[PDB]
């Protein structure tokens, strides 16, 4: 919380917000699961698959709010602010996967593919640390 967002990452911020809400959606239809009306795990249906409307706004929120918590945490570990360029930020590519990978929706069925993308180990054990940190506050409200 005694992290602060500078403003360029805060339109970052907002703008990969509604990345992460494409990104789950994504990951829920890379899992191959189906859509239905009632929100049942067990009869296999669940209407979160589509887009961040047909979830209920509170949910979409929350995962709004824990976007904004593991990006403080990835600024709390002490990462130096970094940007590419400002054409990679006005323009983003959307990779087209095959008709039976593509969303009902109309957003892109993934920003852009991990082949072209190589992640360092620097960020690497970056993302473990998110994993413990998450894995905490998971726990701590567990305990709660
Ligand atoms: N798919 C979701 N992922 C994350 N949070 C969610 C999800 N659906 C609802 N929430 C929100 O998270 C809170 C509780 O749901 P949550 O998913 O965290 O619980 P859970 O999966 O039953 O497990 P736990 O209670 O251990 O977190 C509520 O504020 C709720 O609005």
């Amino acid at each position: 919380s005694q992290i602060v967002l500078p403003p360029h990452l805060e339109r970052i911020r907002e703008k990969l917000a509604e990345n992460i809400h494409e990104l789950w959606v994504m990951n829920k239809i890379e899992l191959g699961w189906q859509y239905g009306p009632v929100r049942d795990d067990n009869k296999r249906q669940h209407p979160c698959l589509v887009e961040f409307s047909k979830l209920p706004e509170q949910e979409r929120n929350y995962n709004l709010q824990m976007s904004l918590e593991t990006l403080k945490t990835l600024l709390a570990l002490g990462c130096h602010v970094g940007i590419s360029d400002e054409h990679a930020e006005d323009k983003v590519k959307k990779m087209k996967l095959p008709k039976n990978y593509q969303l009902t929706s109309g957003y892109k069925p993934a920003p852009m593919d991990l082949s072209f993308i190589k992640l360092t180990p620097s960020q690497e054990a970056m993302v473990d640390k998110l994993a413990e940190n998450a894995h905490n506050v998971w726990a701590r409200d567990r305990i709660r």
